[PDB]
């Protein structure tokens, strides 16, 4: 059954209070539930229908009167229908006792066992797997939750909000009772039972001076990995205070790491639950990236407390309202915390590769979809990441002071309520009127960012009149029609711009934002003393394809002299893309025409010089440098190529890297050696409260250079690889594994890094990813080895994703023209779907680009997807996904 956005209608029922008793035993969990309910003003005498999936009914009652199956109710394992003539016409209690089995719940939705922890995950529709409910986010209620369990196995019992009681129960059990005073949707319900250890701290809110207890929890083995998360939480709270004026609203906030988790984390009120890989780190047992990830995910979940929890969703179509906005808030936070331009660049990199691919695929949707079958399929980079760019554009358009004003209005007006995207636009519109000093100004056109799918293309033409000192920028926008809209409309696109004097490299104007609201416009600048080079979409100011129509000479000048990190990075990207497209077509023609000989265009020599120039500048960001010596992502490139022959693209990238290395490899080696002391310095190695993001960037750079030098078989590089493997930083010694792929020492380092990894669950998963990603001719045999020796029969999403996903990025081998990469992943998807549909769909990622490949590869991918579609008992989740991806 399809849900349509336009069909939204309030429930004919109200649920005011939920009182739960959750009694956990080894071989069953019993859930007793009383809902204090009422008839809404929208009620039209309908049956009372509860969602309830996979529940075993012991009893149901209305008002102390037992209801009888086949007489008063029916239940079909998805819906409990109570016939209207038995439903009261005023306030009443509904109560039920059901049996569930977390110990056999491998889908990790509802209540499940993760190792030795019992934990819930209810977003989006998991609560119906715990007990009967009207399981939709506009049914808000207050929760009174008792959990009971064996004391010895489950000494720590948690649910949302204030703990009001703990008590002994005969038989060696105990119970804990919680009251959450805040109205919430059921998706924000959580419970946890485990032998948990913690770190804690106290935080005093900035304005009202509330004392808040902060606890972070994990299994005993990993308690020493909790400290950075606790520091990140404090940073998050301070930031929401300082930037947004927002204070936490409960006496206690708990974060809990679990080993088996589908998402990254979950913002349950007062009880945030994390994938361990996004909560736990230590410097001896985690890669550098873990520290940024944890800062990101802790901040994200914390910021949900307002954007998601205190203001929640009217319906699931509004998902981007909490996810887009929360990602945006986390981006501001992370950028402020890390103080490196690579934070913003990394987000742009992900948008323009993964999200752009999505937006040009058959899966393309607007950030607010018009329909769904399974909401699970819309936790997408479109909803999260394009969402965040749409939320960011408000700040770009309004500026900080007015943005904060509009956000305040949003919070003030909707606090304690459900909300829609229109509510957020309305608030921003008020700030807009205030800023334009004009009560007739409006953001009606802005709404198109929510409803219209596809990436806009913004293109540029220029005129300089030297006599008048007058510069003109003519801008055009175009969105390609697709299955969502036959006719696309012009968006409100803010374009942040500067102008660079190419003669001296200086800024010629104060940075300004051009507001393009039409299909095209011409913006004219007076008193421009020399012909400038434009610096366009600074900070990446809108989520668009940029066609700068600049020469490579001009891009090089921007790369060298522009102040904006994005424009420099993008100028580099465009130079690479021109070269890739040229060399790709040259190889392609030679192949197609079976030429005995042909020419390749060399890489621009002034560009190579500019790379040298930047690398040798010790004041330039090391993270930025690592971007400039790397070609654009395959998934970014594919947006510019029809009928992509992956082997030809692989040859193209190889040729380009070789041409650059022939000039730069000695410089690369020099830098690798000179960066070492600063990069690998052990300051803070024992301090999980301090992270030097600049130093981490230096390590990234060194590892990037080592990778380039290894691929090139630079003289005696193996010696440096071996030495690198003895570093205390896992980022280094895991790099040494993957760069050794090109040498006979690979399996030696394979074994060594395994032994270093095998005793830490999360580090082992990093090791798995490193092997999966290894550039090996025998990679298929290696995957089999991983299957038989390490992964075996694991149902842990982290393990499965670690083994297979990174491999699918192997341009040469995953896309083997035999189709054996496709067949391998399809088999895994089908196997996984039998116990965890959510993860099965995630594993489909590689197929998203099927219709962009050459005809043979298209056919092979299509064959595998149609095969998956034919599997008996295929989940709704996977079926919906694959039917959409294959155009029906
Ligand atoms: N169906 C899902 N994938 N749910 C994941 C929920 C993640 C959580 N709402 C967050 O983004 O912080
Ligand atoms: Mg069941
Ligand atoms: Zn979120």
């Amino acid at each position: 059954k399809i849900h349509y956005r336009k069909d939204y209608k309030p429930s004919g029922f109200i649920i005011n209070n939920v009182t739960l008793n959750i009694n956990i035993h080894d071989n069953e969990t019993i859930v007793r539930s009383v809902l204090d309910m009422d008839i809404s003003k929208h009620n039209v005498g309908e049956d009372l229908v509860f969602d309830g999936v996979g529940l075993k009914i012991n009893e149901i009652s209305i008002n102390n009167k037992k209801l009888v199956e086949g007489e008063e109710y029916t239940y079909d394992n998805e819906f409990l229908t109570i016939f209207s003539k038995f439903v009261p016409k005023s306030k009443f209690a509904f109560s039920s006792e059901v049996i569930i089995h977390p110990e056999t719940n491998y889908a990790l939705t509802g209540l499940y066992k993760s190792k030795n922890i019992i934990v819930s995950q209810c977003e989006a529709t998991g609560f119906r797997r715990i007990t009967f409910f009207i399981d939709r986010p506009d049914m808000m209620a207050k929760y009174d939750v008792t959990v009971t369990a064996d004391k010895e196995k489950y000494p720590v019992l948690l649910s949302n909000g204030d703990k009001v009681n703990e008590f002994e129960i005969p038989g060696g059990r105990h119970g804990a009772r919680f009251n959450d005073p805040h109205l919430k949707p059921c998706y924000l319900f959580a419970v946890v039972a485990g032998d948990l250890k913690h770190l804690s701290a106290t935080y005093i809110t900035k304005y009202t001076k509330k004392k808040v207890e902060l606890y972070v929890f994990s299994e005993e083995k990993y308690v020493s990995k909790l400290q950075w998360a606790l520091e990140c939480l404090k940073k998050s709270m301070a930031f929401d205070e300082d930037y947004f004026g927002l204070e936490y609203d409960l006496s206690r906030l708990n974060l809990v790491a679990v080993s088996d988790f589908n998402p990254g984390a979950m913002e349950n009120k007062g009880l945030n639950i994390f994938n361990a890989n996004s909560l736990l780190a230590s410097k001896k047992n985690s890669i550098d990236f873990s520290y940024a990830r944890i800062l990101t995910v802790v901040g994200h979940e914390y910021f949900h407390n307002y954007t998601g929890n205190r203001v929640t969703l009217r319906d699931w179509f509004q998902l981007t309202l909490k996810e887009g906005l929360t990602v945006h808030r986390e981006n501001l936070f992370s950028e402020e915390m890390t103080k490196t331009v690579t934070t913003r660049l990394s987000h742009v990199d992900l948008l323009r590769s993964v999200q752009f691919l999505e937006d040009s695929s058959p899966l393309s949707h607007p950030i607010r979809p018009e329909s769904y079958v399974s909401m699970e399929n819309f936790y997408t980079t479109t909803v999260y990441d394009k969402g965040s760019e749409v939320m960011r554009m408000y700040l770009t358009i309004l500026g900080e002071e007015y943005y904060k004003k509009g956000f305040d209005i949003y919070i003030k007006k909707n606090d304690g309520n459900t909300a829609t995207c229109e509510d957020f636009n309305y608030a921003m519109e008020q700030a807009y009127k205030m800023k334009k000093a004009d009560n007739s100004a409006n953001l009606n056109q802005y709404l198109l960012w929510f409803s219209q799918s596809g990436t806009p293309h913004v293109s540029f033409k220029y005129n300089y009149d030297a006599e008048k000192k007058q510069y003109s920028i003519h801008v055009n926008q175009y969105t390609k029609p697709d299955e969502n809209q036959k006719e696309k409309k012009p968006l409100f696109i803010p374009i942040s711009v500067g102008l660079i004097n190419p003669e001296n490299g200086k800024e010629m104007i104060s940075q300004t934002t051009l507001e393009l609201t039409k299909e095209s416009d011409t913006f004219v600048f007076n008193n421009i003393a020399v012909k400038p080079i434009p610096s366009l979409f600074r900070g990446f100011s809108a989520p668009v394809y940029i066609e700068d129509n600049l020469t490579d000479e001009e891009r090089i000048l921007l790369l060298k002299y522009d102040s904006d990190a994005f424009v420099r990075y993008n100028s580099c990207t465009n130079i690479y893309m021109k070269q890739i497209l040229m060399n790709y077509n040259e190889f392609l023609k030679a192949k197609n025409e079976k030429l005995e000989s042909f020419n390749l265009t060399p890489v621009n020599a002034q560009f190579i010089d500019a790379i040298k120039y930047l690398l040798e500048d010790p004041h330039a960001d090391a993270g930025f440098k690592s971007y400039i010596v790397s070609l654009p992502q395959d998934r970014y490139i594919i947006n510019f190529v029809s009928n992509l022959d992956t082997d030809v693209l692989a040859d193209t990238k190889e040729y380009i890297y070789k041409q650059i290395g022939d000039k730069l490899n000695d410089v690369y080696y020099k830098m690798f050696k000179s960066l070492e002391a600063k990069a690998d310095d052990l300051t803070y190695f024992n301090d999980e409260s301090h992270v030097d993001f600049d130093q981490m960037n230096m390590r990234t750079l060194r590892n990037t250079l080592l990778s380039l030098l290894s691929k090139a078989q630079y003289p005696n590089i193996l010696n440096e690889i071996i030495e690198h493997s003895k570093s205390p930083y896992p980022s280094n010694w895991l790099t040494s594994l993957s760069v050794s792929a090109y040498f006979d020492k690979y399996f030696e380092l394979y074994d060594k890094t395994y032994k270093l990894s095998k005793d830490d669950e999360l580090l082992l998963q990093e090791w798995l990813k490193t092997v999966s990603r290894s550039d090996r001719k025998d990679i298929y045999e290696i995957l089999k080895k991983l299957e038989n020796e390490v992964l075996k029969d694991s149902k842990n999403p982290n393990d499965i994703r670690a083994v297979y996903l990174p491999f699918t990025n192997n341009l040469r081998r995953f896309h083997d023209i035999s189709g054996k990469g496709y067949k391998l992943i399809a088999e895994v998807i089908t196997k996984t779907d039998k116990f965890n549909p959510m993860v099965a769909t995630q594993l489909c990622e590689p197929f998203k680009l099927w219709n962009k490949l050459d005809t043979k590869r298209q056919e092979l991918m299509l064959n595998e997807m149609n095969t998956m579609l034919q599997e008996p008992n295929i989940s709704n989740n996977l079926k919906e996904y694959l039917l959409r991806l294959t155009n029906k």
